[PDB]
């Protein structure tokens, strides 16, 4: 039967693995139950922001400092947002490492969810001074509003970036964020400047308010209320991407093709010797000698770039990255000396999302340290004027220059999946040159899955006038049960080498006993690469 | 109809006995009403153990005392276990006689059972001080999660050796044991060293962090949530398994097979004399006596074993027992000297499970006192070098020794339902070599029953932070009846003999008055064997 | 292909015990419970018979 008395759906959170011939069909379920309470007004707003902490209030630092930039206007919705955008949602860590090291690329097929056994109850506090009761106390009439935004009319705000999204664990409880997109608005800091040098001044600040654009949720999508009793359900969802590669690649440019000729070692440990005259295509006007690093070559593996870049934009400085690589050939490491250049990135995450004890917020930062094929580093590399059997003046030689050599031959490769905080998927934007590749998410969507919009509707005391001054409503709070479906599929891995690999384990970083329960039952979860074996690129 | 008011089940607890020839249908009946209250905690946690009472912390005993050790690690889970595996919970005192008078054999052959009249409410303290008020009212939307393991995915908990089970007595509530499982960890204790002796040292103690396993109920199945109306059913269950027999066995190794040839006495209580030269196989090299001693046998009935054996393992010192076999033949009695030699066992169990009073154990030792024919003890056998007509020298006979004599030729038997105590089945380890026969319960499994878990799913107030410090949580209990079926078949039994036999009764520590209600309501149910009838072996 | 880790206390229900309030903190187990002991003994109660 239906009513208050009878339960809408049942708890599934598990995964199944599909294998048939070179053909791997991951179907992961996840259930989690959502603690949602009262908007903190019924009333869209429209705000500026301060600067934020750090930003320069002198000219101490002369301009280095404006980084700390998060000034910006936003409007903020009553509503909030759920998504499960993020690879720890879906798995667990042992199922995580089973794909990884099964599979050789994996993309998403298929998705649905829902929403049920909702429950709605108010909190009334009798107590009347010291020793204070509260009652907690259904509301059998009271009404969950939801909204599903299929045709991607609104804004797009679950990027996980801000890993704001359904809890990894699936037996703790979860809180969804607040929806709320960015206006129009300028900020414009110029930190170089013809008349006063070494200073920073701002040009235009402040919220653009000719064109703004402000959309409701109202007006644009219908919106459904369900009261204790009924359920939601979402509608299939079907991906159309590519797949995404799960072997990270070594090869540099002097480790593809036809090696240089040598002359094999007779003894142990012996070295064998480059012939000295051989058969070669050199680039320039070069015979002597005809080396591997100049010979040529199709493509080009990596690009320089300049590093950080700090784009000072119409909404203040960015970064605009570079390609993601290893800087372990060049003696970087977690312990002692970082080197950040490889495109780099931390995760700030707190308990809800893989973290160990309530309170505080860890942080991981990922070199991404398996890419060492890609790594190309501006200081380092130099340009001569010409390229022939003369070594170069010190003139016509520059060592320091800081470049951009993305060209039509290069060759270069993505982060890819990063568990279990990397978004899954991400939104194209609608430009006249689509980017190639993404910087974080392994799959750019043009519809991507539509947002899912969470409210609970106002209950009003008897008092509301009309006029707008006092309208009370009864403190209420409510929680449901979401459940989802994700569909992968992928290819199969097999051995490409005589000798055994090293599969997929925990960082360094990590030991096994931080990654169970604990005697208070404080745990996280595990830190993996999506590509943690090696492969051939060419 | 269904929904809150209307009831989704029936109370049935009775048995039923269908005869047909040289068959017998045993259907048994059980419900229960089950409290159940809400976790201590909602995260699973993991945790080493103390050693235990009575452990010794000093060298004064000189490692004898090490047999107390209770340390352990386990991860304990919020879900509580529900299993009906005891004979005291699905029969009656007097359906256990009826059983074991009327039947041969008997085997379990298919079970089914059911969860109903959920009902689920909250406790709220008004008093405000001295004279305080708490009221109990219903939730109604509230959850009840039921989790059945079919495919034995978790580990089996569900064994009855700590006796915690489904009541035995039908109009009494239960509750439920919480569910938790080993982690692998090493304690090893050593009382034999080579530099010093008469001493004890720990070797290694601790978990073993690096290979652990931590296994959620919530990533290996479904779990299924329920509301007040609406009810859950189990499935059927087929036992695969074979009849134990209900007969205990009398004769010895000198009790079976042609007797030596006697003349018969001519009077009255007088003996028959064993005839000198009789036509007979000899064991050895043996014509003088030719007696019922040494004469060649196929099998051997029964077996010595060390006893009592304590292994000590990677886990701790354990018991390692030897063959079912009651003392008194030796002079062992309950009252006066007890000789435990014959793996006997004592239950301790509460008012709960067949106990008289409450707030207070309850101990039944039973020696196996019906099986004297497989009672072999090692202090009183001995070994001789050669068998011949020469009775041996003081030299080349071995008095005291404890040696291990099953061998291929032993024939030797179990210990059969202990009622109402005794596990029904257990569960076979997946091990190369399967053992040959239960030390307790009757019936191993390979897929045992499924085990059923139970929790209440948590009621949060509005104050959940998502941080993780607060989630309070509304005190919460609930109350649930269980239903179960479990039928068994067996063979008839017919008198083998001319003589009246001795019928089950009631075992001489016990007296009737004691099985019946008090004044106030206090009874225990009696031991019985599942054997209290001789028949002939061979 | 699976090797074994469990002992034979390891294996089957686990004796009760009483859960650690802190971290890093051990559990105490229960001295009176309901339990099958080999031979004649009720005390103590342990794991090991």
């Amino acid at each position: 039967g239906s009513g208050v008395g009878h339960s809408t759906g049942d708890y599934n959170n598990r995964t199944e693995f599909i294998y048939h011939g070179d053909e791997v069909t991951i179907i992961c379920h996840s259930t989690r139950l959502v603690h949602i309470n009262m908007s903190d007004r019924e009333d869209y707003i429209i705000y500026e922001t301060d600067r934020g902490p750090l930003f320069p209030t002198t000219q101490d630092l002369q301009g280095r400092d404006t980084l700390n930039d998060s000034y910006h206007a936003k409007v903020e919705t009553p509503w909030k947002l759920l998504h499960a955008n993020s690879w720890g949602c879906w798995f667990s860590p042992a199922d995580f490492q089973q794909m990884i090291t099964t599979c050789r690329d994996i993309a998403p097929i298929q998705m649905h969810q829902k929403i049920e056994n909702i429950v709605i109850k108010t909190v009334s506090k009798t107590g009347t001074g010291e020793t204070e009761t509260t009652n907690y106390n259904n509301d059998l009439t009271a009404l969950l509003q939801i909204a599903q935004d299929n045709s991607n009319l609104l804004p797009w705000a679950a990027d996980n970036f801000y890993i704001d999204s359904v809890g990894y664990v699936p037996w703790r409880a979860c809180k969804l964020p607040t929806y709320c997109y960015h206006v129009d608005t300028w900020n414009t800091i110029d930190i170089n400047q013809a008349d006063t040098p070494n200073q920073w001044r701002e040009i235009k600040k402040g919220i653009q308010w000719d064109n703004i654009q402000f959309t409701p949720l109202e007006t644009m999508i219908n919106i459904d209320l369900l009261r204790t009793g009924d359920a939601w359900q979402s509608g299939n969802y079907t991906f159309h991407t590519k797949p995404t590669n799960l072997a990270y690649h070594w090869q540099s440019q002097r480790h593809t093709g036809s090696c240089h000729p040598t002359v094999a070692p007779l003894v142990e440990r012996g070295q064998g010797t480059n012939i000295q005259s051989v058969n070669c295509w050199q680039w320039g006007d070069r015979n002597n000698p005809s080396s591997a690093s100049t010979r040529v070559s199709n493509i080009h593996i990596g690009y320089s770039f300049p590093e950080w870049q700090i784009h000072y934009s119409t909404g203040g400085p960015v970064i605009n990255p570079g390609s993601a690589f290893s800087q372990a050939p060049w003696g970087s490491t977690t312990e002692g000396t970082r080197l950040t250049q490889g495109a780099s990135e931390k995760a700030i995450y707190d308990w809800s999302h893989g973290d160990d004890q309530p309170g505080a917020r860890e942080t991981w930062w990922q070199n991404n340290q398996h890419a060492t094929g890609q790594t190309d580093w501006a200081p380092k590399n130099a340009h001569t004027s010409e390229l022939n059997n003369n070594v170069p003046a010190a003139t016509h030689f520059w060592k320091n220059s800081y470049h951009n050599t993305f060209s039509p031959f290069t060759a270069v490769d993505d982060h890819g999946p990063q568990y279990p905080w990397g978004a899954i998927w991400g939104k194209y934007p609608d430009t006249t040159h689509k980017p190639m590749m993404s910087a974080h998410a392994p799959f750019l969507l043009h519809g991507p899955p539509g947002q899912l919009f969470v409210k609970l509707a106002p209950n009003y005391t008897d008092t509301l006038d009309n006029g707008g001054i006092t309208h009370p409503r009864i403190v209420t709070y409510g929680t449901f049960w979401w459940s989802g479906k994700l569909v992968f599929k992928g290819k199969l891995r097999t051995p490409r080498q005589w000798n055994t690999y090293n599969l997929p384990s925990l960082d360094k970083r990590e030991t096994m006993k931080n990654t169970v329960p604990n005697e208070v039952g404080h745990f996280e979860l595990p830190y993996m690469p999506g590509r943690c074996l090696p492969n051939y690129t060419l």
